[PDB]
């Protein structure tokens, strides 16, 4: 059983002007966030000049001069499903995220999911040799669950007794197999981490998956994500690139 | 002129939950967050237990458990002002928050006020040889200026030439200066902002400002800060212990 | 094949004490670094208290009354080796750290090591189960190797190539694959791992490196590590507890 | 009265070889570190490549490929005297250094120095200015000290009431109030510090600061730190630019 990338955006900013501050923008939540915190530093909330008058002409702005960490007050959340372990396991270098991801120390593995490798995706052959190589290794799983229940059973707490046994028989559980995993990060991080991600220097998951965040950020906050441009690589795969990373 | 104390909730989180999961829960926005990311890790989306199938009941049993970085996915933004710049020199040295702070190289200061300490506002003298003392800074610093500006024009850009003689101008202002600031953090960070600021080993300034963004954390979130306790001290400032 | 786990001590804080601050101590490297900065926050470079008069009474102090900041100024770093991927992935998620791992995208996965979890360590009939699982696997790697390579046969650059072959190939690889890892982290955040990992709520695998790491790290810095006691537990395993 | 800046290496990376891995080199400490580390990524202990079988060619490699993550692994430590209080309050915004600061609530400011601005060294009648100013703040501190701690007088101990008394007192003390302070980062820390610091875009003090702890660094770890030229502005001040980050 195969499971596809989704990404689902679950939260952003809501933001709420103070109401003393002779100040108003063009825009909502993040984005307007941003440009009130940039103002702040310098109180300058007129607009003499038409360029920088709009929300998008501020932020575009902003983003030229290099005041990156004002881009840290606006933060967006996804939920990650039909990535794999070996995914999350580089993601996770990523350290100015927040994250919650599935535990094999706790959950079921019965039904597990994998996910097929991008460089595999059009292969029946190579997708059929992963999936078998899958079966065998969940058969493996619950052979070894099994047995490793019964050499727990000593133990009281069954939170405690069951985590024994799945954490061990984990084991045997390839890098393939499907996890699912909220990603919290502010503006600066998210941009920090498709610059390094949506490159050719990345594996072709990853690459995928910055790519997606990319186009769902862009969605919500266009002007903070407008200098990143995709483009189209020889195989297919997409790759962003910007003049400010 | 004196400024005091203003927080202003500016941000917090907007929570949209995906369709396609089978849960639900009686709360919205950075709670309803907090429950969603601590669920994901067990896939537990069914609620089967009507007496803890609250967002509270989750919430408070998080903590009990420990489970501290699930309140990570969730923020709020403040804007203050009234605060000092020895009261900012002792914020920003928390490293889990964002900040964006009225800048003096930038800000002319000939029109700044003077925040007062908390262990003098009683004390209509003591105000006085403050605000006597800050006006003279800002004499002092509006000499300095101009004889800056003169210095420096051999520099033909008249912005530079302002931000060279303004920065070195600051030298004279005093600690109490005001200054202005965006704070934003995630509610681990709020957290231990709290429990670090809002205790009788802290300044009185700082204190001051926790317990205040303590009071409008608890309006946002209940059983995220619930845990926390007010008490007020023999000098009459307030404390907050978990 | 399998491999136990190894933690070695590569690296740590070599202090060199300014001259012209009249202080000194009973200690070197680390601990005398962090006595050092503590001291930094007073001025007191004199010692009137007897007590605080050694390193080790100084840093006990520091512990005492909370100021675990003054820690963070010293680091070890250690090379581990026998540690799963699995553990890794838990290991990782601990941001205080900086961390340089053996990455299976670059490095050839040919005769890779099985780490075997402490829980079946004793039992033959499980680490059997286990090594054969193992051994299909890495069969199953040289198969998909073989047909990506082929398949990426296109592609003009070869180290690229194989490159792309075998971050799809390592797909197969289970948990349990051997992985190699250099951590370094100051002194407050290895206290934060013990604290959080060398628990009876914590993986067994990633306790015992938590285990581990702490009675290297007593012996580089006692008076940092000493309020940490370890118990046998009844499955005998070891968990550390201040 | 006026304080000079001083900066003092007091800390930084001692290394031991793993004895039981097939590699040594010709450097030690920091530089010796993080080629180990870099070389644990790939296990490649041998050494085929005369143009990266040495110390410094490993490093000038690891610089040209950008993996900047690999310099997090070594660590300078200075303490840092004759230093502004609004240098410090620019300084402590890098979030990736450790600090441990002069405390002004703890220690007594009656007789504290004071840091001319760079952009006044050389000027006797802006400096006596300065120190007029300083004087009149520090009698203004002793004057509010005293009364302070007479109304405070109905706390028993005498610490807690020096100390109420004295971060209070600290209201008038200027910017420009001499501190102390330590400071410790990584390799990657200290290079983003001396990007952002040691440019024209930064205050004059802040910049100083970065050229000279630049400048030990280099001594310390010329490979690291070799793109970083130094060049003389009109102003006589220094800045540092390289290609890299
Ligand atoms: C193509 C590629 C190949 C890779 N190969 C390997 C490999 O072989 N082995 C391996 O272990 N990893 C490898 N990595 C992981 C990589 O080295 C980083 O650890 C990871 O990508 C996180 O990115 P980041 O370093 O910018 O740190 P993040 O955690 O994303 O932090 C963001 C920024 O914050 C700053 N920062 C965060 N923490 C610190 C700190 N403690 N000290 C100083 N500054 C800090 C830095 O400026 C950093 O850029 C690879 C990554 C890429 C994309
Ligand atoms: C027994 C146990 C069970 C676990 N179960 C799960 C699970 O099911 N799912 C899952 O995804 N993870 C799980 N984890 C991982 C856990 O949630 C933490 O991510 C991990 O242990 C890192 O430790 P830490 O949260 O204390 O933070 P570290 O990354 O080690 O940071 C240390 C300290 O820095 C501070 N800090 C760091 N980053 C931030 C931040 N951005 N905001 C505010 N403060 C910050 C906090 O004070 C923190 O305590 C589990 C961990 C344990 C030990
Ligand atoms: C000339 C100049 C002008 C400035 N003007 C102002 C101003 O007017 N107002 C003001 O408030 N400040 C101002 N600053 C401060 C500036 O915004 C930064 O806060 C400060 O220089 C720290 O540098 P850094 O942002 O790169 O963060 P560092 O703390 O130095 O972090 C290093 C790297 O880690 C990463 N990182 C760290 N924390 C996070 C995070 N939480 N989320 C995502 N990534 C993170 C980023 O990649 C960052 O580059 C100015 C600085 C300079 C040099
Ligand atoms: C009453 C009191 C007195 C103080 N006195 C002094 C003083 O005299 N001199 C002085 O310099 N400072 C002093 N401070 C500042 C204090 O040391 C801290 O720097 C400040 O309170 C920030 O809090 P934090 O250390 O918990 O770190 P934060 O920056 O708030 O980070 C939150 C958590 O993240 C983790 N974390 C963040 N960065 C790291 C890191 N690099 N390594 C490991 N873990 C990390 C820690 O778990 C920490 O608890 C004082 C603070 C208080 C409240
Ligand atoms: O492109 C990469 N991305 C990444 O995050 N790593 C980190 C992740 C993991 O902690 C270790 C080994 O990763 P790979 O097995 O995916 O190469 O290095 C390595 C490479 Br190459
Ligand atoms: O209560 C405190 N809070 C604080 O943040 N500091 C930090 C802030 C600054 O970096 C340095 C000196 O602070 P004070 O001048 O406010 O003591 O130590 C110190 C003390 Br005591
Ligand atoms: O004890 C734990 N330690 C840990 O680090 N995680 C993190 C690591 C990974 O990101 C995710 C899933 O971990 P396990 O598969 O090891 O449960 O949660 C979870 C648990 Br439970
Ligand atoms: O060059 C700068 N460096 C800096 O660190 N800040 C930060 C420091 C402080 O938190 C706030 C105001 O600093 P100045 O008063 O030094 O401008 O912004 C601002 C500027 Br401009």
């Amino acid at each position: 059983e195969t499971a596809p990338l989704r990404v689902q955006l679950i939260a952003k900013t809501d933001f709420l002007a103070p109401p003393d501050v002779p100040w108003t923008t063009d825009a909502d939540g993040g984005p307007a966030l941003v440009e009130f915190a940039g103002r702040a530093c310098y109180q300058s909330w007129s607009k003499p000049n038409p360029k920088t008058a709009t929300n998008a002409g501020y932020l575009r702005h902003i983003m030229d001069v290099g005041h990156f960490s004002v881009l840290e007050h606006a933060s967006v959340s996804f939920y990650i499903t039909g990535i794999s372990r070996s995914c999350t396991h580089e993601l996770i270098r990523h350290r100015h995220f927040s994250y919650s991801q599935l535990s094999q120390r706790y959950v079921p593995e019965k039904d597990s999911r994998v996910v097929v490798p991008p460089g595999m995706e059009d292969d029946a052959d190579l997708r059929h040799i992963l999936t078998e190589a899958a079966d065998a290794a969940r058969a493996t799983y619950s052979e070894l669950l099994a047995k490793l229940e019964a050499k727990f059973a000593d133990q009281p707490n069954a939170i405690l007794r069951r985590k024994q046994a799945r954490q061990a028989a984990r084991a045997v559980m390839p890098n393939a197999t499907e996890t699912r995993i909220v990603v919290t990060g502010n503006y600066r991080a998210w941009r920090h981490f498709i610059a390094m991600r949506a490159s050719e220097h990345a594996d072709v998951e990853i690459r995928r998956l910055a790519i997606e965040c990319l186009r769902q950020l862009a969605a919500v906050a266009p002007a903070v994500f407008a200098d990143f441009e995709v483009t189209t690589l020889a195989d297919g795969t997409e790759v962003a690139t910007s003049p400010l990373a």
